[PDB]
């Protein structure tokens, strides 16, 4: 019986600009799960300290490659659906 659709892993290939961003914090592959992409995005935001020191859910990126890739000047980590949409536009699903 097929794995429940919800439970199947989303395998993804970052387009070249997102791949460059992931490589900058140590990612060394071309293909990831969606969880791994999120991990590296966390590492990138943390490393470059893009978050507001006081309201740390808030990320500032208008002067960052991340803002060009997501297409926004800033965002909150709490915007789960929007962030998922922003990421998805920077990769191709691997069937
Ligand atoms: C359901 C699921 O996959 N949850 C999940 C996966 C990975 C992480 N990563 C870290 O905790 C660093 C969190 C939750
Ligand atoms: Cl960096």
């Amino acid at each position: 019986s097929q794995i429940p659709a919800s439970e199947q892993e989303t395998l993804v290939r970052p387009k070249p600009l997102l791949l460059k961003l992931l490589k900058s914090v140590g990612a060394q592959k071309d293909t990831y799960t969606m969880k791994e992409v999120l991990f590296y995005l966390g590492q990138y935001i943390m490393t470059k300290r893009l978050y507001d020191e006081k309201q740390q859910h808030i990320v500032y990126c208008s002067n960052d490659l991340l803002g060009d890739l997501f297409g926004v000047p800033s965002f909150s980590v709490k915007e789960h659906r929007k962030i998922y949409t922003m990421i998805y536009r920077n990769l191709v699903v691997v069937n």
